[PDB]
């Protein structure tokens, strides 16, 4: 197993393209209420599925909910693409403000893997250019993550490594 | 500052080319007794600085000294180049055997920075080809370190980042 150590009070930031398996991973490894997804926050603003017209509001709500959970000392996982630096920075700042370790878990999978899983999704799907872009952004992000403020940086380089993951929480 | 978290009982493996500043870094951050260097272990086998028959035995001696330290629950830093997988493999196994976290600290510095320090060294120097080879090996090593068994992988990408390091011994 790939043992990934996280402190009992952490902000776990999932980083990966649409289709990289973040929400699948989150559900496998964490309790439902520990996981806050951008999709869930969008659904609070709109009964339409994946409504793109409320994106700004959805992410504001995500930040707010995350900050309130950390305030109460509760480990939180952020389930969003997080491939842009502008997306990760507020999470880092929130974590620092609540004296919580931000942790990066990166889904460094080949583009083709996400493109392939995308075409077979039942919930929703995106165009191929979106996953190409997401994958480029993710790859560009990897080097600078520690410097951005992530205390622990876990890069998963293949589906097998993702599968093998086991989290060890330390209090 | 770049805060790098290490458990109280860790095997810290320095990874970097000759000239990358490993020994200097080890001296700044750790106690002299905590640090076991390949140069020291060679010295135990020969006063002759240019002996290559000694290398195997000196690595055996280093592994054993590290083993006995970790068995005694004493944090140990391996000050050797460690740019080859065959050199890291026994270190990881040793850490695992004494239920210690192996930590990788990688001096991901440009070849030219290492070559220049080496030129300016007054204690002992290596040939330029050695540093060219180390740097390529260090670079090829980065991606696989987590998979090799390192529990925390810390990549230092510039002299400034190296200089900014603060170790935090919490877990
Ligand atoms: N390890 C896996 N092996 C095979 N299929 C997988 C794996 N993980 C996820 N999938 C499938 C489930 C889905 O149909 C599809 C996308 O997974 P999902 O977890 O929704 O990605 P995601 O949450 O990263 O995308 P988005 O960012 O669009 O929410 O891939
Ligand atoms: N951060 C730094 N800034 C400027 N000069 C440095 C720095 N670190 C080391 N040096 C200089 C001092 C030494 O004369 C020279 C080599 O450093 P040293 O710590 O001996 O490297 P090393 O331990 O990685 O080499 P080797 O693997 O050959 O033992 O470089
Ligand atoms: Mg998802
Ligand atoms: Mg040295
Ligand atoms: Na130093």
């Amino acid at each position: 197993s790939m043992k990934l150590t996280i402190p009992e009070l952490s902000l776990v930031v999932l980083i990966g393209s649409s289709g990289s398996g973040k929400s699948t991973f989150a559900k496998k490894h964490f309790k439902p209420t520990e996981v806050i997804s951008s999709d869930f926050c969008r659904g609070l603003m709109s009964d339409d599925e994946n409504d793109q017209t409320v994106t700004g509001a959805a992410f504001d709500v995500l930040h707010y909910i995350v900050s309130k959970r950390l305030q109460l000392g509760k480990l939180t996982v952020v389930d969003a693409t997080n491939v842009q630096e502008s997306a990760r920075k507020p999470l880092i700042e929130i974590a620092k403000d609540y004296h919580c370790f931000p942790v990066a878990v990166v889904f460094n999978l080949p583009e083709k893997v996400c493109q392939e899983r995308n075409k077979n999704r039942t919930d929703r799907q995106v165009e191929e250019y979106v996953i190409r872009k997401h994958t480029q952004q993710m790859k560009k992000s990897i080097k600078g993550l520690q410097r951005e403020g992530f205390r622990y940086v876990y890069i998963l380089n293949s589906p097998e490594e993702v599968e093998e993951v086991v989290f060890e929480r330390q209090p």
